[PDB]
């Protein structure tokens, strides 16, 4: 459990801090189809339910498992839109982790 | 909809408002109970869902819904635990109201 | 106080919903200079800003002045930003406006 | 600038975490001075001011220096409310670095 724990922790903060980057950054400076509404949303909705996840686990609480469960639906998502965009490799790749982290910690439930 | 989706919104920042508050507040200042480790978690853990679920819907994600359904549970618990101490009556039926928008929201998806 | 403080609350939480809405919604489905890089960044940073200022005065917290101050800095170009669109007229006076109430709670200090 | 914004952006994720999880954990489960309102307060304070900061930057705003200013002052103040208590040694090393590197943030405006 500490093991796991601290791992999603990790996932979840390292996929927050990627999701609002690059939407900020990348996204914002390349037009076109970044910044498509249904993508740039799920880009900050990512990285505010991430934010979430990381501070109800940082804060012990116990409802961590069902926020994290909602967390890691909103991540593949995420990572599925990423997908149609280039430069967005890095972006594909946290959201997966932190998805299948979130399905565990959603799994102790 | 249009009615729902702005019931729920104002359920939920009036929610979250309160929730800080009290906790950051009255209950800080009350101490022995009041400050118990996880009424207080419970406390912050309901203002940050609260919180999202409220960003959720002013970005128009169409994962609030999901949000939502958390968001009731977390707000249930923490009427339930307010319901043992003083003075929180005002916690207690935001909490409850909350809960009840949050649900509608949730019997979307 | 008790006025000045609620007063700058409401403000606060006021144009926080208000940036947080137009730049996901409106601003995102009109393109165009609506999502231009440094208005989109101001108009997230904003919301945040204003978030926190509000978090910080619901929490008591004696450090809201400073906060307010830097808040009704970022409010003002927020509401320059937005002159400059169209159909972003309530932005406009929501940003003047929690600047004002920010300004004046920063002068306590 | 490269290395001095990562190292601010770092040293701000981790005082945040740090500030979060000892206030919600460590301190809660002490009770006693460790629950005491104004330093409770601070505690979230801080870890608030710090994840504000922390997005900013990620956000590439450019008020950025502005808002670590705030947060250096913030950190501060929470450290030497940390020096009074037991097993916050990590929490009062975090805090005065990331107080540091705020301040070289804030001295670039």
């Amino acid at each position: 459990t500490d093991q796991n724990l601290q791992a999603c922790i990790d996932a979840c903060n390292h996929c927050y801090r990627t999701c609002l980057r690059m939407a900020m950054n990348h996204c914002l400076e390349a037009g076109g189809k970044h910044v498509e509404a249904d993508h740039l949303r799920l880009m900050m909705n990512c990285a505010e339910i991430c934010q979430t996840s990381l501070n109800f686990m940082l804060s012990g609480s116990r409802f961590s498992p069902k926020v994290c469960g909602v967390c890691a639906e909103i991540c593949d998502a995420c990572a599925k839109s990423c997908e149609q965009l280039d430069g967005m490799e890095e972006c594909v790749q946290t959201c997966r982790q932190c998805a299948e982290h979130c399905r565990k910690m959603a799994a102790l439930e």
